[PDB]
RNA sequence: GGUCUCUCUCGU
RNA sequence: ACGAGAGAGA
């Protein structure tokens, strides 16, 4: 993805867009008693913590772009996977605005808590005044794209977010995209009954585990994921795709059965126009992380990623015995055979793509069940019933959220919420969790779970 | 101050 | 089941 021109707002007549300078992370009652080393992130240009130009780091992650055209290894990869999706059935009809605005019963409705973008988000109007989930009417809402249309400019605001020290410094904040809710709308409309199908089938099928519940899902990846594994993360995943990328899904979509209308689109996300602060600018390649379907289009570029390094990378691959499931960007892999994942990084550059260790760490090593991580968590074999998996987030990371808040009125809520991540490391490490917790005055007057009930809950979740 | 998924909590 | 809120993850 690279930038291809920047014009301000007057000389192209898009409203301006404010967005907040301040955090909302105050520390937390808990801000001393855990050790931790994330900040907030970096949002305002001035922040005395910065050590680099701030809006020159943001817009660093445009890498470039490298191929336009998709290769003969890309199409292969394309096909192989389209094919893996027929036998899903995906229904490529239209759906209809008021399953699309409302919901189904595996696709929620869209968000009324958050913005609808540009324009609504300058001229003050809010989801709410265009969809009441009572009476489900779409009137208000088949009005007004009627009168704005479709190919609206995405929204940029930076993430209030906790980060590393390391990109608080570097000023690398993460962007995100605010759709126009008439985008949002016709996407869903486009793709709706596909984003069904794939929240209901996380898998090796769909190569996706979005909709996946890691509690009862760990359990299965062992079994879906036969062999020896590998792993990925990639550095700045949605700004490093270059346009063969979204040529290369046309190619899925095609092949799975959507018309030469919905296809279409798929330009409009490759060539894309933001508005940040007074300025407007374009995107080729890319993708604006903050449209509709962003999770489930990351996953399946990157099922066709995964397949063209292999048959480019390696003489004798059968695309037939690869298992994974990405989400997003996090890939879970196996191979009846190991799989060398420095030259698949070699050959990833050659793209555009910079792959790392899922850990992001520095160097690729083994990977295996003991020491795989997938969304954060590990996997650890329970003691008794050593077939079923624990999803293991780590101390550090739970020890990181506690110590910040954005309301303390919700305390309670967020400790809890903790507390059923953290009892999956084992009854030793919970009771120093919940004993550090105790050793503060809110600490005493909050409902902590016990980690017996939360073990039998979860071990009826299996019956 | 976006798209989603998952889990929790409070309400007839 | 339906509304309200939170946390985590991508
Ligand atoms: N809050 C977030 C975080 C992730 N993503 C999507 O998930 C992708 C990958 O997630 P992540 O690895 O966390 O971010 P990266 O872009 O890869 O940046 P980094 O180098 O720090 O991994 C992003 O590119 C983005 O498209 C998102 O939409 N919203
Ligand atoms: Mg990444
Ligand atoms: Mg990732
Ligand atoms: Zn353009």
């Amino acid at each position: 993805g690279e930038i291809q021109w920047v014009k301000p707002n007057k000389e192209t007549g898009r409203l301006n867009i404010n967005g907040p300078t301040r955090t909302k992370l105050e520390p937390s009652v808990f801000h001393d008693v855990f050790e931790g080393n994330k900040e907030p992130a970096v949002l305002h240009s001035k922040d005395p913590r910065l050590e680099v130009d701030f809006e020159q780091a943001l817009f660093s992650k445009y890498v470039g772009n490298t191929l336009y055209e998709p290769d003969e290894y890309i199409k292969e990869a394309a096909l192989h996977y389209a094919n893996q999706l027929k036998q899903l059935d995906i229904d490529t009809s239209q759906m209809s605005m008021e399953e699309a605005c409302y919901g189904t019963e595996n696709l929620e409705a869209i968000d009324l808590h958050t913005s609808a973008g540009y324009p609504y988000s300058a001229l003050g109007i809010k989801k709410r005044d265009i969809l009441d989930s009572t009476t489900r009417d779409v009137s208000k809402m088949k009005f007004y794209m009627d009168k704005y249309g479709l190919d609206l400019p995405y929204s940029t605001y930076v993430k209030d977010e906790l980060r590393s020290i390391d990109k608080i410094k570097k000023g690398k904040s993460r962007l995100i995209e605010a759709s126009s809710l008439n985008d949002s709308v016709y996407l869903r409309m486009t793709f709706g009954h596909l984003y069904e199908t794939f929240h209901a089938n996380p898998g090796t099928v769909t190569g996706s585990a979005v909709g996946c519940n890691p509690d009862t899902f760990w359990s299965k990846l062992p079994i879906l994921l036969p062999g020896s594994l590998f792993a990925f993360d990639y550095s700045g995943y949605d700004a490093s795709l270059s346009p063969v990328w979204f040529r290369a899904l046309e190619l899925v979509l095609r092949e799975i059965g959507y018309s030469e209308e919905a296809v279409s689109l798929v330009e409009g996300i490759n060539h894309t126009h933001h508005v940040y602060r007074n300025k407007t600018y374009c995107v080729l390649g890319g993708m604006p992380s903050g449209m509709s379907g962003t999770s489930i289009f990351n996953s399946m570029i990157n099922n066709i990623i995964i397949r063209a390094l292999l048959i480019k990378t390696f003489k004798g691959i059968d695309l037939d015995e690869l298992n994974m499931v990405a989400y997003g960007d996090d890939v879970l892999a196996s191979y009846p055979f190991p799989i060398d994942c420095l030259e698949l990084a070699r050959t990833g550059k050659e793209y555009g793509l910079t792959m790392t260790p899922a850990d992001k760490s520095p160097c690729f090593n083994e990977v295996n069940w003991d020491n795989a991580t997938f969304l954060k968590r590990g996997f650890l074999p329970d003691e008794q019933f050593p077939f079923l998996i624990h999803p293991t987030m780590p101390m550090k990371e739970i020890h990181e959220s506690i110590r910040w808040t954005k309301d303390a009125r919700n305390t309670q809520d967020h400790v809890r919420s903790l507390c059923l991540l953290a009892w999956h490391n084992g009854k030793q490490e919970y009771e120093k969790f919940v004993s550090a917790i105790r050793s503060v005055p809110v600490g005493k007057a909050l409902a902590i779970p016990n980690y017996e009930n939360l073990r039998r809950n979860w071990l009826e979740l299996f019956h």
